[PDB]
């Protein structure tokens, strides 16, 4: 498992280095070739407006697509979160 | 393919049905046995909290869970949407 463990490790932490996140809940990924696809949902503030949320997936986008250049497509959207035990995480 | 696109047209008509919804952006259904696993994503006003969003995507999880019984598994979230143009949807 050790090589989309890899992927999904680097993935995680660099999301969660981007102001507004609150955890990645899930996370999905596939090699195609030697490319990867990958699907996401990131926790943010729930009184954010989603407009104000797509502007963190998009921080996020950019900052996972720049630090892991085999990744294709990636795909994120967010879902509200608060040291929350109510959802799942990577946390 | 006729199975598959009637739950997913079912779904869709009955997610488009709740107040809120602006299209179904994104849908993916499976069968495992007789039953269907489902996960998708509505648009909806980006001027919406995500909390006030997610009261949206519950209305569809009741909507959509309710009319279609060989459901038993559906995860619904969102994303910004207005006419657009800029989403996919099943519009
Ligand atoms: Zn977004
Ligand atoms: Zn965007
Ligand atoms: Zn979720
Ligand atoms: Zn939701
Ligand atoms: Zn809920
Ligand atoms: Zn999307």
């Amino acid at each position: 498992g050790s090589h989309m463990e890899a992927v999904q490790n680097r993935i995680v932490e660099a999301a969660e280095r981007v102001p507004g996140v609150r955890g990645v809940i899930h996370l999905r990924a596939r090699y195609v070739g030697q490319d990867i696809w990958a699907e996401m949902i990131i926790g943010v503030d729930p009184e954010n407006t989603v407009e104000q949320a797509h502007e963190i997936c998009e921080a996020v986008q950019a900052a996972v697509c720049g630090k892991i250049r085999r990744i294709e497509s990636l795909h994120v959207s967010a879902e509200a979160r608060e040291g929350d035990t109510t959802k799942p995480s990577f946390s």
